[PDB]
């Protein structure tokens, strides 16, 4: 069969003294701040996230984010191994698309919601071309760079599949039961169609701006619901159009789900006429240093 082609990304190790915590973000605790590479004459806006089973996830997590590399996948810069491990990422200033929706539901329109359907779609073709699974998809791991650009983040449950590997096993750890594959919830298979359930959650959370999924149901109960036939309601802005996109991303059979790039073609296609597709009320008026360098202006040699 095909074989594996070495993996020849660099692991970047920046000095404390480089960058700056300016504030804190959320709390292990992250920072924002910038990182001042020495001689370079530009200002990187970065977050800064600051037991031995932690060190190896943390370094876990380092290792799938430096071999990722794509505009809707979220941007590490390097490692800072201090006595307490530092991840360094590019500064994501409007945070997660969850919390986004949730603050800003009242101005959100349907270009918004249909193009971040197509980029989160793009993020994780982008994984499957590269093996990755993702296995935490959700809005609360997307992150927010404009309102117009939003990138996949949170590696830490990701594994890499190899040439000739269909499938992840998984052993005993924790895992978002209602964003899992039915397949994932019985029988601890994940896959890049896995991954495609956790998209159709995904959606649904933007399309009824940040509902949480069977609320007050159990994660227990949340097997047998899906054997039954049940799914996520249609979220009222939906046309049958949408909900029938998130609906076979729900499908028991695993391959008769969307594939990524079919996602990215089918919410491209509703982001031409997007009013066609959700019925959003108000949706017409709804609307969201010299050295300071964006990380996507960055470039590290590779």
């Amino acid at each position: 069969g095909s074989g594996e082609a070495p993996n020849q990304a660099l692991l970047r190790i920046l000095k404390e003294t480089e960058f700056k915590k300016i504030k804190v973000l959320g709390s292990g605790t992250v920072y924002k701040g910038l990182w001042i590479p020495e001689g370079e004459k530009v200002k990187i806006p970065v977050a800064i996230k600051e037991s031995p089973k932690a060190n190896k996830e943390i370094l876990d997590e380092a290792y799938v984010m430096a071999s990722v590399d794509n505009p809707h996948v979220c941007r590490l810069l390097g490692i800072c191994l201090t006595s307490t491990v530092q991840l360094i990422t590019q500064l994501m200033p409007f945070g997660c698309l969850l919390d986004y929706v949730r603050e800003h539901k009242d101005n959100i329109g349907s270009q918004y919601l249909l193009n971040w359907c197509v980029q989160i779609a793009k993020g994780m073709n982008y994984l499957e071309d590269r093996r990755l699974v993702h296995r935490d998809l959700a809005a609360r791991n997307v992150l927010v760079k404009t309102p117009q650009h939003v990138k996949i983040t949170d590696f830490g449950l990701a594994k890499l599949l190899g040439a000739e590997e269909k499938e992840y096993h998984a052993e005993g750890g924790k895992v978002p039961i209602k964003w899992m594959a039915l397949e994932s919830i019985l029988h601890r298979i994940y896959t890049h169609q896995s991954d495609v359930w956790s998209y159709g959650v995904t959606v649904w959370e933007l399309m009824t701006f940040g509902s949480k999924p069977y609320d007050g149901i159990p994660a227990s109960e949340i097997s047998s619901i899906l054997e039954k036939g049940e799914r996520l309601p249609q979220p009222p802005i939906c046309t049958i159009d949408v909900y029938m996109i998130m609906v076979k991303c729900w499908m028991i059979d695993a391959d008769s789900r969307p594939k990524f790039r079919e996602l990215i073609i089918e919410f491209s296609k509703m982001a031409r006429d997007p009013q066609r597709y959700l019925v959003i009320q108000g949706d017409e008026r709804m609307h969201l240093m010299d050295d300071v360098v964006d990380a996507d202006e960055y470039l590290i040699p590779q």
